[PDB]
């Protein structure tokens, strides 16, 4: 379940818009309404992930960049979370995507 939604300051998911696919046979009206740790995400009701999605709120600019093991398919797996606050400053982003060593900013290679 890797896609981009988007939250309210409460945290309900106004919009959903999934990433890295093709086909659109998915009831996007399942998630619309309902709220990221409501049901989309119960493992991710903690302190370390909702909570600092509630607390970036009090200042205005969530900023929260992490990898976070969510359940799928296959079990429990790793994935790159971040959330940053919209532009008109009432709302959230939420980014995530699969680990696969996407990150990685070296300064140089094969050095000597």
């Amino acid at each position: 379940m890797f896609g981009a939604i988007q939250l309210d300051g409460d945290g309900n998911i106004l919009q959903y818009n999934a990433a890295e696919g093709d086909i659109t046979g998915r009831d996007p009206k399942q998630v619309i309404g309902k709220n990221f740790f409501k049901d989309v995400a119960p493992g991710t009701d903690s302190p370390e992930f909702y909570g600092k999605f509630k607390e970036g709120v009090a200042s205005g600019n969530l900023n929260t960049m992490f990898e976070w093991m969510i359940p799928t398919s296959r079990g429990p797996t790793k994935v790159k979370v971040h959330m940053k606050k919209a532009l008109s400053g009432d709302s959230y982003w939420v980014f995530v995507k699969r680990v696969k060593l996407a990150a990685a900013l070296e300064h140089h290679h094969h050095h000597h």
